[PDB]
Formats: structure tokens, C-alpha cells, sequence
RNA sequence: CGAACUUCGCG
RNA sequence: CGAACUUCGCG
RNA sequence: CGAACUUCGCG
RNA sequence: CGAACUUCGCG
């Protein structure tokens, strides 16, 4: 089935042993795993992703690129790209089961293997990566995909424990109208927390953050 | 000292689009219009890639537990300033407000490489090779000499030295388990503060004890 | 820069 | 071989 | 990189 | 011979 993956990738390996190592977990072989390949692939793929991000982002400010990048190099996104290659069906593991972390690591090792096998040709590896994922990356960039925020994380928690969503109420507003300060109270059952910020939503996000831990705590 | 041509001579690369180089050397205060922030962002990823590629090829040991600390030092602001000095980068940085520090020099260093990359037509192979011509020797040397970030015991003694002009003391509290799988419990102490550390070796237990003590000294 | 020492990293 | 702390010497 | 003590494991 | 730890030597 190696040739099956090579086809989806659109690239034939000169050293199949290299591809195999990328697809192998530490358990299956304590001497030939993807660890070092994983290490290199992380930085290689990160470069590919950031190269796209800086060219296509609808906002070039650092505060804007950061959250998008965090999502673009996350385990979740890597798994989405991996699925396009049905990568999981090519991975070799001995112990237990395969999870998203393993698929993500392998996705990284896979690209490190292509890079090395091609004679450490970054441009070639990059173009091959883009041919397969540029479109999904650009859409993710345009749609502003980002990691789940607190308020959203919170309601998912409250929803599972008590089958109900939290409430927020404005306690007070300080400062001048052009520089207001908001104090919001997040509430679920009898658990309450305060949040402060430049906007209602920000004050809310912080209140939610504190209320999440106050919950996970007890 | 200031002419871009002088930096291009050090770089070993002449820009087609000079504004790209200028932007890379410009801080936000000097030109709110267009500064190096974006180039910096791209440069971070580019340089990280160049360094890690060397690391995985030349590190004595290929295990992640070994590579991670070398990488941490090799992509640190401190190392970037070391590389930057070979180009006397500080002399070409354009800033209007504030002083030129290591954070700015490090950021400019990243931006500079993003600029070369862009000017060459986003040629990753060419930019990498140009980066190696200047810094490969220094990077492999850092890798060979095992340069890493200061460890906890070392960080602790400096803190205790500065604060009380004395050094920490450690004592082996207990040792147990199979002789081929021992567990050590060590105590670290400075003044009235003491902590316990546990590990697979004496040094490791001590490191954990030093790490916890540092936190205690941070609280008070 | 040089010397002693303390702690640490790599081989 | 390499890094830093302290100290003395020296500039 | 190297030597030895203790222990475990493979032949 | 391989592995873990302890002490030590050289760079």
C-alpha cells in the first residue's frame, strides 16, 4: 500500500525505507521511528504554513496572524490535512491505538521524509505541499479559523454537566466613554466570577475563563 | 556603519528591491507606514527551519530529548544576537523612538532573512544556502559544544549568590528501588527555604529540587 | 583579557 | 571541549 | 569519549 | 555483550 500513499501525495520515494520510517511509531520499532523526522517536519511544515499566512491574511498585524497561525499548525488542522491522504490507514504502530496526536506527528514526519528524499529541496517539497493543501489553507485563512474561545468552551462544559448554558450580566462601566472599562459577571448554578476589559465581550471572555477553572477545580 | 551597501557586502547578497531591505531594518516608530513586523513573522519561521535542518543532520544524538534543548538555545534571542553581530546588524537598524536592544536586534535579524527570501523570489533553497555560508560553521560549533539554556541548579546558585552571597546546599534524603532502576530523593536548601526533588539520578533529583526552590524564592 | 573556584552542557 | 555565577589580577 | 563498583537483561 | 545507576579520568 506504500505506492497507494505515494500516489495520493503525487510523489514517488527513491528510498522507501525513509517513507516507512515516517509512517512508523516508537512502539512498532524502538529503533526506527519518526521522532527525528517528526522534529524536522514540524519546522518544515510550520514554514510552509506561515509562508501562506503572511501572503494571504486579510490583516497583516501580528496580533491577527498569531491566532490564525496557532490554529493552522495545531494538531486539529494537521489532522484535517492528513485526512485528505487517509494517512491513518498507512501508519504502523505496535502498542495500543492510533490517536490524533500520532496522526499529526506522522503528518509532520511524512513531509520531512519527502524533503530529505528529494535531496533536501525545500522549494520542491513546498510546491508539492501547496498542490495538495494550499486551497484548504487559504480557505481556513479567509474564514478566520481559530482555536475555541473561553465563552464557547464554558457553555460546552456547563451544557454537559447541568444541561444548561451560563449567564452574563454587566456589573459596571468605568472611565470615559471613549475608554470605558467593563465589569461582567459570569454565572452558572451558584458559581460566579468577575471579568474586566475594554469591551463587554472581552470582560465576558475573562469572566468565562475564570469560571471555567472554578468549575474544573471543583 | 550605516550604508545598506555595507550590510549587503557582509550578507554576501545584493538586493534588487532595496526598500525590502530598508523595511527589514525599520522599527515601527521610524515608519508607522511600513516596518519589519510582517517580515519578522515570516523570518521567524524561515530561520527556525534553517536551524532545525542543521540540528537534525549534525546533532550527536538524534533523540528528541536531546535535540529539544539545543534547538531552544539555537533559536533563542541570545543566539540570534550572536549571529547578528557577525553582520554588525545593530549599526544598520533604523529606529525613531526607544533604544536598540536584543529583542529588536533579534527581530530585525529574522526580518532580514525574510527580506532576502522575498527578494530572491521566495527561493527557500537559495536563502537557506546563503544563511549557511554565513552561520553553518557557528551553528555546528554550538551543536558540537552542546550549548543549551542555563539549567536550574545553575540558575539557582546565581539567584542565591546575588540575593544572599551564598550558594545552595543539597543532600541525598533517600535512595530506593532495584539497583538498575533507582529512585533518588534529594533536598535543596538556601536560608530558611527547602525543597525535595525526585528522579532517576542524583543530578536529576537535584535539578527538580532546584527548580522548585527557584519558585519558592520567586514567591518571597 | 588572565587566574582560582562553584554549577551545568556535549564527546 | 563548551556556558555562566563569584572572586582576585590586569587594562 | 573512557575506567571501575552494583544491578538487570540477551547469547 | 546490551541496559540503568554510582564514582572517577581525558578533551
Amino acid at each position: 500500500m506504500l505506492e497507494q500513499l505515494e500516489k495520493k501525495l503525487g510523489y514517488t520515494f527513491k528510498d522507501k525505507s525513509l517513507l516507512e520510517k515516517a509512517l512508523t511509531h516508537v512502539s512498532y520499532s524502538k529503533k526506527e521511528h519518526y521522532e527525528t523526522l517528526e522534529f524536522l517536519g514540524d519546522a518544515l511544515v510550520n514554514f510552509f504554513i506561515v509562508d501562506l499566512l503572511v501572503q494571504y491574511s486579510p490583516n497583516k498585524r501580528e496580533g491577527f496572524l498569531s491566532p490564525l497561525k496557532a490554529y493552522l499548525i495545531s494538531e486539529e488542522f494537521f489532522n484535517l490535512l492528513a485526512q485528505k491522504l487517509e494517512l491513518h490507514k498507512f501508519i504502523r504502530i505496535k502498542r495500543g491505538k492510533i490517536n490524533e496526536t500520532i496522526i499529526g506527528d506522522v503528518f509532520q514526519a511524512l513531509w520531512a521524509a519527502v524533503y530529505i528524499d528529494s535531496g533536501r529541496d525545500a522549494n520542491f517539497t513546498r510546491e508539492l505541499f501547496y498542490k495538495l493543501f494550499k486551497e484548504d489553507i487559504l480557505s481556513a485563512i479567509k474564514e478566520g479559523r481559530v482555536k475555541k474561545d473561553y465563552k464557547t468552551i464554558l457553555q460546552e462544559i456547563t451544557q454537559k454537566r447541568w444541561k444548561e448554558r451560563p449567564e452574563y450580566r454587566l456589573i459596571s462601566v468605568e472611565g470615559p466613554h471613549h475608554k470605558k472599562k467593563f465589569i461582567v459577571e459570569a454565572k452558572i448554578k451558584e458559581y460566579r466570577t468577575l471579568g474586566e476589559g475594554k469591551s463587554k465581550k472581552e470582560a465576558e471572555q475573562r469572566a468565562a475563563e475564570e469560571l471555567i477553572k472554578l468549575l474544573e477545580e471543583s
